[PDB]
């Protein structure tokens, strides 16, 4: 089809006088709407820097990145943030919840910066927590919730502005196996409903649940593999 995200010759280095340290060394990759892709590699491989570029939280040194047709290098910080909110939701190994906000209040947060009014933010945040199986927990503080529950809150939060593309960094890394499998089934279900899910992981067993696997070694794509379930 036509791709949702397009990367061509993406490079990233951190300046150190005139020895650059090269973290990404020319990555070309296309990602489509409605698929699950895993990026797999050891620590220091560049996978996390690649994620941050996908999410528009970092800028490539060179190369081209387009999101739904729009080249990100042309945009100022306000326009980029807006683009980010139109397309992306984020989850991590840690839950990144504010301890003194309820689950619902936590979910609402990203919509604040989309200009969304409080009555409307509240409604949508409750709908998403219900979808995630937490209808009874909307007023619980994170201290009162398990790890598994906290991650479901983080997923709802990732959908608040749409979450067309979910970027997930090692989302089961801090979870027992049952909670891990719940999270993965939720991600498969979002993909079935048309979301793109991108998972970064050091673990090839987590990666094997995706439709495509990209292996990164020393800042380069070393292998690309298709899977089916």
């Amino acid at each position: 089809m036509t791709p949702l995200l397009e990367l061509k010759d993406i490079r990233r280095s951190y300046p150190a006088g005139d020895e650059q340290v090269e973290v990404l060394k020319g990555i070309s990759l296309d990602i489509y709407a409605g698929e699950m892709v895993a990026i797999v590699g050891a620590s220091g491989s560049g996978k996390s820097t690649l994620m941050n570029i996908l999410g528009c939280l970092d800028k490539a040194t060179s190369g081209t990145y387009r999101v739904a047709g729009q080249d990100v290098a042309t945009l100022d910080a306000d326009a980029l943030a807006q683009l980010r909110r139109e397309h992306f939701g984020f989850i991590f190994q840690r839950y990144h919840l504010l301890s003194h906000l309820t689950a619902e209040q936590n979910v609402e947060v990203p919509a604040v910066y989309a200009g969304l009014e409080r009555k409307q933010r509240l409604l949508r945040a409750q709908e998403l927590l219900q979808r995630l199986g937490l209808e009874d927990r909307t007023e619980y503080y994170p201290a009162q919730l398990s790890g598994g529950q906290q991650q479901r809150v983080s997923i709802a939060r990732a959908l608040m502005n749409g979450g067309q593309v979910i970027l997930a960094d090692e989302p089961t890394g801090a979870l027992d196996s049952h909670s891990g499998e719940e999270v993965m089934a939720i991600l498969h279900q979002l993909r079935d409903r048309g979301h793109t899910v991108i998972i970064v992981t050091h673990d090839p067993q987590v990666a094997a649940q995706a439709e495509r696997v990209i292996e990164i070694r020393d800042g380069e794509i070393v292998r690309l593999e298709h899977h089916h379930h």
